[PDB]
């Protein structure tokens, strides 16, 4: 809509007070003019039809429990856009300053949020097994780099190209939670994660088979569930990148590790050089190591580590 640019001040989903960029036109929009051609928040009114309405607020001021979620979907948007932007030079999702368009109150009790080729949706939770979703960062960002994916590799969401992919979305939902540095970690989905168990994630990065998954190439799911197990199996991607950024021994196998900010310059530069639409894991690993080759040399500590990461969870 058109209106005068703004700034409201809300709390999210957790009870944390925030600022959030607004729109004044006799009501205050969640539409924010400050990063690219806006980042756009609507409510689905508890209904699947969307994107719904673009949220309008009469007094700037989103201090409901109903709003919560809308700050929180508003406001980690635009930590992902900047995250793009300060560190890999990329502006929105196609690289050309799309509008990011995010929804909640997506159905009733919906336990996921999903990016829909189009836009970000994000159910409420139960209030059991998930509160809001836009609640949790890693979340927002995992999402958001969906559409990323989709704009570049085109990674199929089957089989390992559909795992290769989730992997790149927990990835940078992992990193661009520590680019905002609130209790960062290893985990996927924590913060909005079953309240009523302390401790426990989604996912883990550090420890896929804390919760079932494959940390290694021989034990990748092969059935048709999950598309494939593209939520399975990139466990074992998840690992890799664990290891290149943080290191450690995994059966075995010593890997040194290089840091967050390399991880993601090599990985994304896989993602947006090298990966097809049809990429698998061996393919994954070419293209990690010619990326470390471009950004660090051929003889580098990088490329080194790659390599070992990719041995300890047996990608040849
Ligand atoms: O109480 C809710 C209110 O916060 C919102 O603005 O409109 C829908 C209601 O359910
Ligand atoms: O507020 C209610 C909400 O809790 C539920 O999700 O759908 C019905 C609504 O009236
Ligand atoms: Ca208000
Ligand atoms: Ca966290
Ligand atoms: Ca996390
Ligand atoms: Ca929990
Ligand atoms: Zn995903």
């Amino acid at each position: 809509i058109t209106g005068t640019s703004t700034v409201g001040v809300g709390r999210g989903v957790l009870g944390d007070q925030k600022n959030i960029n607004t729109t004044y036109s006799t009501y205050y929009y969640l539409q924010d003019n400050t990063r690219g051609n806006g980042i756009f928040t609507y409510d689905a009114k508890y209904r699947t039809t969307l994107p719904g309405s673009l949220w309008a607020d009469a007094d700037n001021q989103f201090f409901a429990s109903y709003d919560a979620p809308a700050v929180d979907a508003h406001y980690y948007a635009g930590v992902t856009y900047d995250y793009y932007k300060n560190v890999h030079n990329r502006l929105s999702y196609d690289g050309n300053n799309a509008a990011i368009r995010s929804s909640v109150h997506y159905s009733q009790g919906y336990n996921n949020a999903f990016w829909n080729g189009s836009q970000m949706v994000y159910g409420d939770g139960d209030g059991q097994t998930f509160i809001p979703l836009s609640g949790g960062i890693d979340v927002v960002a995992h999402e958001l780099t969906h559409a990323v994916t989709d704009y570049t590799a085109g990674l199929i969401y089957q089989n390992e190209s559909g795992a290769i992919n989730e992997a790149i979305s927990d990835i940078f939902g992992t990193l661009v939670e520590f680019y905002a540095n609130k209790n960062p970690d290893w985990e996927i989905g924590e913060d909005v994660y079953t309240p009523g168990i302390s401790g426990d994630s989604l996912r883990s990065m550090s420890d896929p088979a804390k919760y079932g998954d494959p940390d290694h190439y021989s034990k990748r799911y092969t059935g048709t569930q999950d598309n494939g197990g593209v939520h399975i199996n990139s466990g074992i991607i998840n690992k890799a990148a664990y290891l290149i950024s943080q290191g450690g021994t995994h059966y075995g196998v010593s890997v040194v590790g290089i840091g967050r900010d390399k991880l993601g310059k090599i990985f994304y530069r896989a993602l947006t050089q090298y990966l097809t639409p049809t990429s698998n894991f061996s393919q994954l690993r070419a293209a990690a190591v010619q990326s470390a080759t471009d950004l660090y040399g051929s003889t580098s500590q990088e490329v080194a580590s790659v390599k070992q990461a990719f041995d300890a969870v047996g990608v040849k």
